[PDB]
């Protein structure tokens, strides 16, 4: 491409697997969203938390793809994996799977940043910094807050903690 | 009647028993409404839920009767039955009786739709679809949500779940 | 599920494959969107057409899943397939693949409607009618309009037709 | 200077040659601007594209010089070179020379960023990132879009593509 500059073939490919992970994640959030809208869960606020997330992750991957073109990279598509479970258990378990999820997402950006500097690509590095690493770490903090509060509430009487959580946090 | 068209005598009659069930239901909702406003219950939000319902069901039966005339059918009136119980127990029990209630109501429309197509009456079929089947299924989902949440809250300590339910859902 | 009524196990499963096709389609639209934003295509209006579509299809599948829960069905997830090609050729070829795409989507609803009536499920039938079959057929008309206009423009001088198309239709 | 900190003599000098290139570029844009306003070209939109650019590049160099002082560096001035040609040919050729131009500009920032990290100067690195590398890559994408569209239009009938381009892109 006549507009590409200092954008390594390694970076291009690695970005695209990052693209795939974000989209996998959005789709994983969808599944979770509608799991807590199963009548035998029925917690609107949990659903509403995860609704906003399905929108969030997709917005990032589009952001990336905008940049992909800006650097003159090629989008490469492969299948987007199904979520690993059908039932997510209690909210405690659901938020736990959410947290493994965001961990890996930050991991991916981290490893892509590090690849970026070992390949001497400074634009790519700042792009990640501006719109992404920051969203992640704000959101991770928030998730953590939730999880610790969740556990401190379940220990006593299971359903009660769960209900007040949905109603009164979200 | 010179305005009636393709409206079988069977349909006419079966509509009217549907009319009767909706009105029975509105009146059943009234009884429930004022049961939870008994001082030895006293849960405004439960009362308020059921107040809106007594208005809802009557509104449907009027809708039907509007259509009865539109098709040139005859309203036929019989006694409207009293609710089957005087005390509705805990909110758990009340919402359960509400749910048997809406089930039968959807049943009635379903059987009337099916009668409609075995009698080749397409207007009637769409009428049910537009203003009714849809309200039912939205409302059924909602009831279900409530019931599952109710049960998950009672198990621990009876009154507490019941209070937070009324306050914090409705 | 305690809220489910007259919703066959066949319907449940068939809906879910419809869910999968809509989501496959949204993701197929994404790939197309960013293909025409490749610098060696660069047609904002084509991109903008397909951007709105990626949002449209996902909106439908969410609609469906709303209904899935409303009927007390279970979401079932499998992998969501990658688009079948990496380059979409000229706009002529791209819009052609778009059109195969919408055809199959209407097909799926059609077959699901017909399954619906062979299984005597009238709610499901009207649901498809209200929010879906209609969007499809409006959108198909529109696509068709585009394609015929596209072909009538390319025959003469290839790039010129393509540019005026993007600029002056979209 | 009593306010300077961790700002190498190499960086200072290299910044100033970057200053010179931006200013050279603004002045190169001026020449191009007025070339397409030659009556025997006369394409307002091309002129208007390049008018905005002459303002853009100068705005950057001022930005830099602001930072020069902020770090306690010394502005160093040398002659600012004339554009390399008097006639820019067709718009195809003009945009091509524009694109060589922006390439070198991003090159300069890249090499200055890399000099920055081999000299361990982290403020300088982020400064480039915030107000510059980003403008470049947005603008490069845009130029590219133009050029590809330009070529796809000229091949057929030369003047026609050129006119519709000026009118209907810009």
């Amino acid at each position: 491409s006549q507009i590409r500059q200092n954008y390594s073939t390694e970076v291009e490919a690695a970005v695209n697997r990052l693209v795939n992970l974000y989209l996998r994640a959005s789709y994983t959030y969808l599944s979770l969203g509608f799991y807590f809208d199963r009548d035998d869960v029925a917690l609107e606020g949990v659903c509403h938390f995860f609704r906003e997330l399905a929108e969030e992750k997709r917005e990032g991957a589009e952001r990336l793809l905008k940049m992909q073109n800006q650097r003159g990279g090629r989008a490469l598509f492969q299948d987007l994996q199904k979520p690993s479970q059908d039932e997510w258990g209690t909210t405690l378990d659901a938020m736990k799977a959410a947290i493994v999820l965001e961990k890996s997402l930050n991991q991916a950006l981290l490893d892509l940043h590090a690849l970026g500097s070992a390949q001497a690509d400074p634009h790519l590095c700042d792009f990640l910094e501006s719109h992404f690493l920051d969203e992640e770490v704000k959101l991770i903090k928030k998730m953590g807050d939730h999880l610790t509060n969740i556990q401190r509430l379940v220990g006593s009487q299971a359903g009660l903690g769960e209900y007040l959580f949905e109603r009164l946090t979200l």
